[PDB]
């Protein structure tokens, strides 16, 4: 359509369906991804979010990003730090894995942030809106289909606490995506970054399945 949000949802529809069928996300819902596998996901999110969120911070203030900047509602870095300390312990920072597929993903994020910040909005949409779309049904699959000790920790990533309703927030985020000012050339690229974004996730899933199978 002519609304960026709707353009994004339509384009990335097939790649998105590829992830629905990925071997890793099927076991990750069939409720049987090992505690090892879960921790690799969390570790993956951390590195990604750290990247996404440095570059968002670098580009906040810029017309290409300002309008979709909601730091309090969306930031995930602290939430993942809390979680990783529970999953990996007090020295999580030194022990967490950092694989080729995570770095791939993280590489693109710094590139876009540093040279094509006008595309950063493609990664925000894919990350935030999708994560917000699943942090609910997923968190259950997780916890119940996971452990945990009588913890009270380890699943904070799945709650955006400064967002009372995900629905009301998405709508406002899309709204704000739609008044993003953009050349038709840039817009086509942002669209194509949304696909690249999904692809980076897919390659990440395929890598984590490799590591978790032998
Ligand atoms: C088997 C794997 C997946 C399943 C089963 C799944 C499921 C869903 C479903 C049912 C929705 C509808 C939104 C809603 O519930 O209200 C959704 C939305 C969404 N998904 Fe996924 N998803 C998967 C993988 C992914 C991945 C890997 C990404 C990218 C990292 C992604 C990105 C998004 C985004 C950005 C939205 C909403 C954005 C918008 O409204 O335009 N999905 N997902």
């Amino acid at each position: 359509p002519q609304d960026l949000s709707e353009a994004l949802k339509e384009a990335t529809k097939e790649v998105h369906t590829q992830a629905e069928n990925a071997e890793f996300m099927r076991n990750f819902q069939k409720g049987q991804v090992t505690r090892d596998g879960f921790k690799l996901v969390m570790a993956s999110l951390y590195h990604i979010y750290v990247a996404l969120e440095e570059e968002i911070e670098r580009n906040k203030e810029s017309p290409v990003f300002a309008p979709v900047y909601f730091p309090e509602e969306l930031h995930r870095k602290a939430a993942l730090e809390q979680d990783l300390a529970f999953w990996y312990g007090p020295r999580w920072q030194e022990v967490i894995p950092y694989t080729p597929a995570m770095q791939r993903y993280v590489k693109r994020l710094h590139e876009v942030g540093r040279t094509e910040p006008e595309l950063l909005v493609a990664h925000a949409y894919t990350r935030y809106l999708g994560d917000l779309s699943g942090g609910q049904v997923l968190k259950k699959i997780a916890q119940k289909a996971l452990d945990l000790p009588s913890s009270g920790e380890g699943l904070a990533f799945f709650t955006f606490p400064n967002i009372a309703s995900a629905t009301k927030f998405k709508q406002l985020y899309r709204s704000r995506m739609n008044s993003l000012e953009m050349t038709p050339a840039v817009r086509q690229r942002v669209i194509e970054e949304a696909k690249t974004a999904f692809l980076l996730n897919i390659q990440l899933f395929e890598e984590l399945q490799e590591l978790l199978t032998h």
